[PDB]
DNA sequence: ATCTGGCCTAGATCT
DNA sequence: CACGGTGGATCGAAAA
DNA sequence: TTTTCGATCCACCGTGAGATCTAGGCCAGAT
DNA sequence: ATCTGGCCTAGATCT
DNA sequence: CACGGTGGATCGAAAA
DNA sequence: TTTTCGATCCACCGTGAGATCTAGGCCAGAT
């Protein structure tokens, strides 16, 4: 009937990020002026805006919180995807499933102390092994979907009870439904800060490995994301602190501590090692952990990996291993896909390399994670373990929300003004919108080291500063 | 060619509060949806955007102020004003005339300490004596034209000082010319918030009038606003300082200071007056003032003729007298028209009452000019002597000043952003410009007390809470 | 065993 | 510190 | 030889996220 | 005439 | 304190 | 008996303007 169908005024509505008010004068102007069959009604701009809605029987508001169960929100999904994005019957009968990635992080707001609100992004709907829909920009905030939000302070507390409901609400979820389709899903826990790898992280450095219980006895659990925690989030910290090991234990050739001499000894290098640190960089480290195990920022982490040269002389730890190390840090934290059989050998090589710098110093635990059974969890999964929004996505993003709270969501009872921005944080997440945010700026690309870019593939959708 | 002119492209572009980037990429996805004709090149709505602006050999801006010369803006408004809003040759050589009003009010901004700015919005453009041009809204912030500003704490200092540079620029500049016609000016000065109005009255209570130097020697001088600020502007502290002397003399039947046994009882009476005022409703009165005469604030004046009965009973002034003084001065604070020989005849009675009340104490010279040559001015003028912003509409007003310098200017030299300000502020001041601000909320009108409506008009275009 | 007394975490302030 | 966002200046292609 | 059209520039000011400094509640020396 | 000492104006905090 | 601004709920007219 | 359409309601949260309280520089009693 008209230009617009309700479904594209809604993404014009959302672009230009109008109120109702400014939406429902934009169409009355635009009528007054003789043109009369281009912007739809209120009323089916409002009636798309349910369709981009899960059942109200399972969206749960309350004055703190507001939860979406996890399978209406993925049946909503896979509606609206399909229900614009596919020309259909283009398959009959192949399987169907919405690899999608979710996290969460905390973002104060400068009461509402800071929201800590879990989220979802559809990134692929595959068909029997291949591609129906693709994510254009898959750490763009085009495909937020919230799950669940409350405005609590993020502390290790409610972190780890969030992660809880959720990893068991994941568990529970049935294949969805949609016109004569059983999609499956896949679900990965990639969409985490720095702090909150450590608040999860730091369960503890258990002294084990599946696999390795040399050969293999193949059985695998890939759910509830402990293999990629432990193995490659955000390992970098326990990196910095498994080789310190090495970087005291330089002396005496082993790795016990019931010596005679070696331990004085031992304590003295520490010592050193510590004021020289302290002195060179400026950085804190390990000698001053007390609770729940030996820990520390993501700060000091970084700043060791930093620059390879300047540490690697100070700890006695050659260069080469350190640039290493740093380098297949790079790799992971640098947000763009890893490529298997090239990744593998260049980690299998380090591995040997390493063992054959200290022999002694038997595998930690974490690096051995990291290491030899490294890549091929990245293989399982073909994911980018970092994936989250860059420095510029979660700042629109979390601008997105301040701006939904503040602008978009109505001013009564308070179950309400989270309804809205529920509602909004779904309705701009819709797989089915056209949705144009402003262009950004051309950056220089992250500057890395000289053997990581064939680790990456740089034909890229990212753009950030400090992270990614 | 197309739907909308620059005209009104413009129009909407201002009335959805619309970047640039908004707009185009609202005609941009207008156009890529398959209709083509509807929405103007950025090109043209930039070329009105110029037609909207001044000659630039006029526009003065410089990092602390930006000033029009009075003369460009009102013949950019003249020319306007004619452009769109008249089917032209409809008088072929009657005299024009643009009756406007202006003033200037700081406002803080919660460096940028608080604006000061000139402000102009044209009233009518009448032509021999007849309209040709009416404002639909004169209190709304639909017209205001700035003549100029800078961020400049408003003292009484820099308040003093622009009033004389505007009451000179507008002595000086000469009658403006649009295709044919040769169209006068006529500028009064209303837009006064009371604080100003207490910075430019407190010059002195002069003993003089220049009617009275009984009968008339009919010889007027009715510019540099200086008998509408004497005679009736925000008249009240003087009236309710006025009074008082009496409400200290109730003893003796007089003015002076020289009698015996006269003083000492007048300064009794004066402390316990001000006793009993500081006890029953806790407000100062003129009894601490050193500088620049006896002052008070608008505070003080108000809440005295706030309520006519309980001050009335406190003062001794006896209660009839003090519910004039009340209902005169809610006529002129009220922001509706005054209806000249009633509200003529209502002084004149009103006088005629109070010398008879109290004829020991002469007249006073603000209240002598207030109700005797009171409401001559309001007639030779036709004005609303309280012509300003409604609190709603002042609020908006700033709010589009905080809004056009954090979201339309730009952020470059400081030349610019004070010179986007000043052309978004004369844009959206546009005589010829359709702008459409979200509907207000129906108020109670403002409770007035029962003998005041006669005085007023109410067929009213204002919606104020607490001032008009 | 008490009396205050040098440290380990949240707000405030850089960058 | 880094980046986003301002609306005009400027330039080249194009329209013609 | 004019207008129109689009992209890019100009360059700084807020903002904001991460990252550093600064104030109050708890296990060792003397009675 | 000096030495500090009770008041009259700007920021901060209600409403 | 007062008022503006939120987007849906609800209702009546209307479309038909 | 459905959809559509418009206006009005809901009612509270920020905001903001005016209006109140709270900290530093100047003319009288003793040397
Ligand atoms: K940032
Ligand atoms: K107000
Ligand atoms: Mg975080
Ligand atoms: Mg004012
Ligand atoms: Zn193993
Ligand atoms: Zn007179």
């Amino acid at each position: 009937s008209t230009i617009f169908s309700p479904e594209k005024a809604l993404g014009l509505l959302l672009s230009l990020k109008l109120s109702k008010w400014q939406y429902i004068t934009l169409r009355e102007t635009t009528i007054r002026e003789g043109s009369k069959e281009i912007y739809p009604s209120y009323y089916k701009v409002q009636k798309a805006k349910l369709q981009c809605y899960p059942p109200k029987a399972f969206v749960a508001v309350t004055d703190s919180s507001a939860k979406i169960a996890l399978q209406a929100l993925l049946d909503l999904t896979v509606n609206r995807i399909f229900e614009t994005i596919r020309s259909p019957d283009a398959i009959q009968n192949k399987q169907l499933i919405l690899i999608s990635k979710w996290g969460f992080d905390g973002a104060s707001n400068q009461g509402d102390s800071s929201i800590f609100m879990t989220s979802l992004v559809p990134l692929k709907l595959t068909a029997d092994g291949d591609t129906v829909w693709v994510n254009p920009k898959p750490c763009s905030p085009m495909y937020c979907r919230p799950v669940q939000f409350s405005f609590v302070k993020e502390t290790k507390d409610v972190v780890i009870n969030e992660k809880t409901a959720m990893d068991d609400e994941i568990e529970a979820l049935v294949p969805s439904k949609c016109q004569g389709h059983e999609i499956s899903h896949k679900l990965m826990m990639t969409m985490i800060d720095g702090k909150i790898c450590t608040y999860l992280s730091e369960a503890k450095s258990n002294a084990a490995c599946y696999l390795c219980l040399l050969d293999v006895i193949a059985s695998k659990t890939i759910s509830s994301g402990v293999y990629e925690f432990g193995l490659s989030t955000l390992a970098r910290i326990n990196v910095m602190e498994c080789l310190l090991h090495i970087a005291y234990r330089l002396d005496f050739k082993k790795w016990s501590a019931r010596g005679e001499g070696h331990q004085e000894l031992l304590h003295s290098r520490k010592k050193l090692i510590q004021d020289r640190f302290k002195d060179d960089l400026n950085l804190l480290i390990d000698i001053v952990k007390q609770g729940s195990g030996t820990t520390n920022d993501g700060n000091t982490a970084r700043r060791f990996f930093e620059f390879p040269d300047k540490t690697a002389a100070i700890t006695g730890l050659d260069e080469d291993l350190i640039r290493r190390f740093s380098v297949i840090l790079q790799a992971i934290t640098s947000g763009e896909i890893i490529d298997v059989p090239k990744f593998k050998e260049y980690a299998r090589t380090t591995a040997e390399k390493y063992v054959e710098l200290y022999d002694w110093y038997y595998m930690s635990s974490t690096v051995h994670k990291l290491l030899i059974h490294g890549g091929d969890i990245i293989a399982e999964n073909a994911i980018v373990p970092i994936g989250s929004l860059s420095e510029e996505a979660s700042e629109a993003r979390n601008k997105d929300f301040r701006r939904f709270r503040e602008h978009h969501s109505r001013k009564k009872s308070r179950q309400a003004s989270n309804e809205d921005i529920l509602n909004m944080l779904i309705i701009s997440s819709d797989p089915l919108i056209s949705f144009t945010r402003p262009k950004l700026d051309a950056h220089k690309r992250q500057t890395y080291f000289k053997e990581t870019v064939e680790l990456l593939q740089l034909q890229d959708q990212e753009a950030p500063t400090e992270f990614h």
